[PDB]
């Protein structure tokens, strides 16, 4: 039996909009363009609990009763979660960030911002802060490597780069994307992410395919390619196990492989055609939440069932 998509609902205004699942798997958390972070029990959830955390958010994180969010005015902040107590500053840029991630184990973030800056922060202590410097136009996208060693991001200026934690050095970069000066003029927002466990894996979304790199030695292992892919993949993710990899495209389309043996296990259309830039997989069960470019909502049920 294939996936079922349930009818996806209206989330937030129009505009960039994230997902996750909250840490109990329980709840989908949606952050989008009105600034507001919403709570859902489900799809049928018509009074979802709200946050606000600003007039606009540009990214939101959550993990181990910590969200973080990046909003407009040019802060990385926290509030506690799903309670909503403001909990206060990680760090600042000059213009806004536009990705938030948290590590694996939640003890530390990292952001992205226009001003092509890269800086990781403690949770706890924000006055540890790391700052990666090398991108030459801003950045769209980060993942934090499972083994806490490394972290990749992708930019505007057309890279891919991978960065060693500790010292704050390049380890790799490769030039995948397309060049551009300012995130409304990108393609793709590549959000691009490592493999959860052992991170063996990093999978990059280029062109209509995803493009799976070995840590370490960062050389090509394979793509993952479909017919029905037919407009430029936007976002990963990977279920939690490691084994399986959904990908959103910008004509809203949602595929899903079996990493290990390249089948593919699900494909379902946006009804209307909206670029996916939310996708999250549940932490215990066959389920994907998806939020498109529109503010919409939506979720994949019995997936690889």
């Amino acid at each position: 039996m294939p996936a079922t998509r349930k009818p996806m609902r209206y989330g937030h205004t129009e505009g960039h909009t994230e997902v996750c699942f909250d840490d109990s798997g329980s709840f989908i958390v949606t952050c989008g363009s009105d600034g507001d972070v919403r709570i859902w029990e489900d799809l049928d959830d018509d009074d979802p609990k709200f946050i606000n955390v600003g007039e606009k958010a540009y990214s939101c994180a959550l993990k181990s009763g910590k969200l973080v969010t990046a909003v407009s005015n040019n802060t990385i902040q926290v509030h506690t979660f799903p309670e909503g107590v403001p909990d206060g500053i990680l760090t600042r840029f000059t213009t806004n960030a536009n990705h938030v991630v948290f590590n694996g184990d939640g003890t530390k973030i990292a952001a992205g911002s226009s001003d092509f800056l890269v800086k990781i922060v403690d949770v706890m202590d924000s006055s540890q802060q790391k700052t990666f410097r090398g991108h030459d136009a801003p950045v769209l996208s980060l993942s934090f490597d499972p083994k806490d060693i490394f972290l990749a991001s992708a930019s505007c200026d057309g890279s891919v780069r991978v960065w060693q934690i500790s010292d704050q050095t390049c380890a790799i970069s490769w030039p995948l994307l397309q060049k551009c000066n300012d995130v409304i003029n990108a393609k793709s927002i590549c959000r691009l992410a490592w493999q959860p466990k052992s991170g063996k894996l990093l999978a990059i979304p280029v062109e209509k395919s995803v493009k799976l790199y070995r840590r370490e030695s960062w050389s090509h292992q394979f793509d993952l390619s479909d017919n029905f892919i037919s407009q430029t993949l936007n976002i990963v993710t990977w279920s939690p196990c490691g084994q399986y990899l959904a990908a959103g495209s910008i004509n809203g389309l949602i595929i899903v492989w079996n990493v290990e043996t390249k089948d593919c296990m699900e494909r379902v259309k946006h009804e209307k055609g909206y670029a996916i830039c939310g996708l999250a997989w549940h932490p215990t069960c066959g389920r994907i939440s998806y939020t498109d470019a529109e503010g919409n909502l939506g979720l994949l049920e019995n997936v690889c069932d």
